[PDB]
């Protein structure tokens, strides 16, 4: 009858579809890439439809290449890229402006206004965030103020607003459901998180009409059905990381993971209670073992695998993210070069929308390889950067870090990472922790599963990475790292 | 009968040989490239024989290929790379160590000492220089000390020192002559230049035996005979830059040219007076209209052509320096990017030995072309940098700049250059202004010519580049450009 579950994964750079059984075997994976738009430097947008569309095929493609049918699948779980904002016409169902991606820095001006109205605490306090173009509020506004009647219709509930999940579903369900889960909500900067609700302040301050907002639900709950046909349901939602966190089973106080993808997101579960960053981190909403509200401590790094695609597609120093390793090991060292991936400003712990990407310490003998190497390395520095914040904030000492994502395939990387950390790295056996995540939720929200210690056996550690560099070595580098960073901040002119 | 003359060109990267007639038509060019030696990072040497060997090839190689004989050529003008130092066993006639190119930065330590001892002013005052591993003073020393007997023999006038010319000649004349000209001398940082003579201070300070020094002569003068056979004269000696300056016929007060080669050198004649740089420039000895001491304002820029070869040889973004334009033109603008060619530290006006090269304002959508482009652009920024100081010091307004060098072939460049300068650029009909210069001088010396107004014809302007950018536009750029530099300065840790 119904043997499977499908995870949906709307990623910064590609749409994905995953399929799995009760044993949680990942049966099949469809996956179509979409176009990144830089309307202008420090700006990033997506095509909502292209999003949409490319999300719609993976669906099929998967189904279709498994000979699976609408019927053997119970539910549909849903993860997405987290901060990215959409606003569309509702009668009509059409974007009134391209998605603004999280990484996009165009809301900086704004952001500044907020800053000198003493709003930092309220935000920091109610939202758990920080003032930055990262989060949606600003985004939304920006739009508002760029479309003409916008607020009007906004107001005649003529206009609709949502994040990716919210948008997908609206799409799946033709127009039936206008909701979102907490995690995601948590990310807008217009939602009190000791309140689990929209926040008037924000709402007004940002001058956003309550009418374009969606309902806010629990991460694993039945939100409705899709005519896949043959009606399928949707009982899962999360923003990628939190989704990822879950899949990693970092479902109890002090469990942290690091993920490696377009960017970097180090998260650590705070359990029931919300810890407050003192060190540039974020306090957000997570998942309890039951799909119930939990809290986390989050470090968000904007550039990571990304710096690598860059290499590949723009610079074209390589042809394969894959290849980076080889080249990098072609050299002994970075030869003093340092790369700062601030293509979209800085971000945590720094939070500097003006920093821009940079390369340093160039010497006439430096070559493509050094460059390449340097780029990988930047991933690692960055991670440490945040890692300490986490400690600082958490008041914990991780003795191991469990990672995951695309790049962990990179041993050199991995290795180097542990080296600079002075801590061991753990590479799980399975690899789609995020979809693992979104499914569980969805299946958990459906009887398809009725507990985690079930799925608990997939937390196998394939690889263990041990540091092999001494305490000076390390710091020595970190130091030059830090040096380089300073130099990249405040590039942009406000 | 003796229809021609010969220019010898010992360049940083190859030895050349040029031939011409009374109309100064350049008749033939031989040219073997020689090997660069980077003993280690920051270090550069050449094989003094290689240098030698090549040069001769070039010589001969020529005549042969024109069926010209020792008999139809009047003289031999001579030009070379400027700070590069030699020291050889005089009986033996052999180098006691590889040459050390102006380029090389190994005389770093030393420089500092002197720095300590408070000589800036004496130097700046009596040599027209500044402290730096650039000029040979230090160089020599450096050697001295690494070689055992050295100073002894030095002292016993047993050991010989010279610059490329100096050396070259010794070679030509077998051992007969040991002279140098002014311009070149004026480079060593051991020669008073309102004294037209060595400097005891220096000499002692640098701890060098006066013995090993050569006779310092006028640039356009008879120095000896080479048996090429059939005894040919050598009435020409200027440093490739003054050489070029000459060939560009900037032989009177306030005339300047900017050369575009492995580096950049902008020289402005002060006629009969050595004026003091208040702004990071050099006071150096040049050529009056007869081969007679003149003065000049110089801005030396370390990285130019080089940045482009770097591009081609190490980054591999290109295959041809040639190509650089087609690529550059591919994009519309630098995309906010800035490249700082401080592969060797800075240099004029800056003079920062700690500067390291770097790239700036990276954005996810930036690509190799943008990078490339920027690289050329830097070459212009750089030129204005100095242009300004010149004005400053010079107390003059160039309405037109007369360039020359390889790159002047790059239209994009030339044009950009004019646009950023907000000044007109003039590209000459002929292209080896350098050889030119030396061939005059020599022939002049030998009364092969009687006036320059007989070659004032070869000063045909092939192209005039007019600025076509608004003032803002301009300043806008330059600004970012300096932002960059500041950031690049002082990278290296001392
Ligand atoms: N061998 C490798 N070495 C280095 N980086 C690699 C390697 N293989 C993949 N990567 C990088 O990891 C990321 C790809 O895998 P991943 O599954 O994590 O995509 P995702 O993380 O799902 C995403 F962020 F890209 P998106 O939001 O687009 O889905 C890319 O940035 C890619 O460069
Ligand atoms: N078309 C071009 N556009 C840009 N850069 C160019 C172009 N052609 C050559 N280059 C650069 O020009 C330089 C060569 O200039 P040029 O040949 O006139 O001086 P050269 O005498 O050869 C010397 F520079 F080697 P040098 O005298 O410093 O030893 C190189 O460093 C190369 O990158
Ligand atoms: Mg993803
Ligand atoms: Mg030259």
């Amino acid at each position: 009858e119904k043997k499977y579950i499908v995870a949906l994964d709307q990623g910064t750079t590609s749409s994905r579809a995953v399929v799995m059984d009760h044993d949680a075997n990942i049966i099949s994976v469809s996956q179509r890439e979409f176009e990144q738009i830089y309307p202008k430097p420090g700006w990033v947008e997506h095509d909502p439809m292209e999003i949409w569309a490319t999300q719609s095929w993976t669906l099929v493609e998967v189904l279709a290449k498994a000979d699976i049918s609408s019927d053997q699948i119970a539910a549909i779980g849903i993860t997405n890229q987290r901060e990215t904002t959409i606003v569309w016409e509702k009668e009509t169902g059409k974007p009134i402006y391209n998605a603004i991606v999280w990484q996009c820095r165009r809301t900086a001006e704004i952001c500044e206004h907020l800053k000198r109205d003493g709003l930092e605490d309220y935000i920091r306090s109610n939202t758990g965030l920080v003032i930055d173009p990262y989060f949606s509020g600003t985004k939304v506004k920006w739009i508002l103020d760029h479309v003409e009647g916008s607020r009007e219709r906004a107001r005649r509930g003529e206009l609709l607003f949502g994040t990716v999940d919210t948008w997908l579903i609206w799409k799946m369900t033709q127009g039936r459901v206008h909701v979102t889960d907490y995690t995601n909500a948590s990310r807008t900067m217009l939602f009190n998180i000791h309140t689990l609700d929209w926040d008037d302040k924000m709402l007004e301050v940002l001058d956003i009409p309550r009418e374009m907002l969606p309902e806010v639900r629990r991460s694993s709950e039945v939100y409705g059905q899709t005519n896949i046909g043959t009606r399928i349901p949707i009982s899962g939602i999360a923003g990628d990381q939190q989704a990822a966190l879950f899949g990693q089973l970092c479902v109890k106080e002090g469990m942290a993971k690091n993920t490696y993808g377009t960017g970097c997101f180090m998260l650590m579960n705070t359990g029931e209670k919300a810890v407050k960053s003192e060190n540039g981190l974020l306090t957000t909403i997570a998942c309890g073992p039951t799909g119930e509200v939990n809290y986390a401590l989050e470090g968000a790094v904007f550039m990571a695998g990304a710096s690598i695609q860059w290499l590949r597609d723009e610079m074209k120093l390589i042809n394969d993210a894959y290849d980076s390793e080889y080249f990098a090991t072609k050299v002994q060292n970075t030869n003093g070069v340092y790369v700062v991936p601030a293509f979209t400003g800085l971000g945590a712990p720094y939070w500097d929308p003006y920093a821009r990407g940079a390369i340093f310490g160039l010497t006439r003998g430096v070559n493509a390889n050094h460059i390449i190497r340097a780029t990988l390395e930047s991933i690692a520095y960055q991670t440490r950067d945040v890692l300490e914040a986490m400690q600082a904030d958490s008041g914990i000492r991780l003795h191991a870090l469990r990672v995951d994502g695309g790049a962990v395939a990179n041993n050199f990387l991995m290795q180097f990472q542990s080296d600079i950390l002075g801590t061991r790295v753990e590479r799980p056996e399975v690899r789609e922790v995020t979809a693992l995540g979104a499914a569980y939720l969805a299946g958990l929200a459906v009887g398809f599963w009725q507990n985690l210690d079930e799925l608990q056996e997939k937390a196998v550690i394939e690889r263990e990475f041990r540091p092999g560099i001494e305490t000076t070595e390390r710091n020595y580098r970190y130091a030059g790292w830090k040096k380089a960073v300073k130099r990249a901040m405040a590039w942009e002119e406000h």
